[PDB]
């Protein structure tokens, strides 16, 4: 059936950095992207929609707003790849991309953020 | 557009107790069974995946075998409602419910159990 698949399911990267996580999906032939459904989510925190040919940012949420972009290039082959620039401590935890075309499957990502004392102390308050 | 309805976010159920749980989605017509799939999940642990009309338990937890069945008959009028028999301490936790017919969305549900001191302190341990 329909099944999502992550080449790589732990991200470790450095305070500041960028960073794109790829899950793919089976494509056919091109993309009916009316009926393409992505869902990028971590810890119960919206990134991005991507619902009919474009993207939903009414739910997406403001610490991923201008920071979080799907590559949309990258649909067309089949790769939701979502993007995420000045990866922070707080971006450390366990992704969740959710893909419907035609079937519906998700797998799950976790992000390892190692990053220098200073910044370590920020996050400590 | 496409919403998942839950009638109840908290569900409070008794040890060695049947519990049911509901998630509802809007269905208009008739079923696409080729087009419906519903996931039910406890804290990334998968307990039912419906696909293509049937159970696929091929990625079930093992806490959850032999005790986790979807009510087929309640798919008519949209009410994917997912039934634990013997609810223990470990079934506790926040449940997600998945579908996607004509659309997709998810909703969280979460489950508390209470116990006697004998169930529990042998959870406790072990
Ligand atoms: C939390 O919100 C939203 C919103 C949306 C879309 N946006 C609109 C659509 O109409 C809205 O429903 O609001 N998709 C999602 N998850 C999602 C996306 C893609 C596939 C699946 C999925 C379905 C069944 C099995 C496995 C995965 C799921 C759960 N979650």
């Amino acid at each position: 059936a329909f099944t999502v698949t992550v080449p790589k399911d732990l991200y470790v990267v450095e305070y500041g950095s960028n960073m794109t996580i790829e899950c793919k999906f089976p494509v056919e032939k091109q993309l009916d992207l009316a009926a393409l459904i992505v869902y990028w989510e971590m810890e119960d925190k919206n990134i991005i929609q991507f619902v009919h040919g474009e993207e939903d940012l009414k739910v997406q949420h403001s610490s991923y707003r201008q920071r979080a972009r799907l590559l949309k290039d990258q649909l067309s082959l089949g790769n939701a790849a979502l993007q995420i620039t000045d990866v922070k401590l707080q971006d450390a935890g366990v992704y969740r991309c959710m893909i419907s075309y035609g079937g519906a499957d998700y797998k799950r990502i976790t992000v390892k953020v190692n990053a220098p004392y200073a910044a370590a102390l920020e996050h400590h308050h």
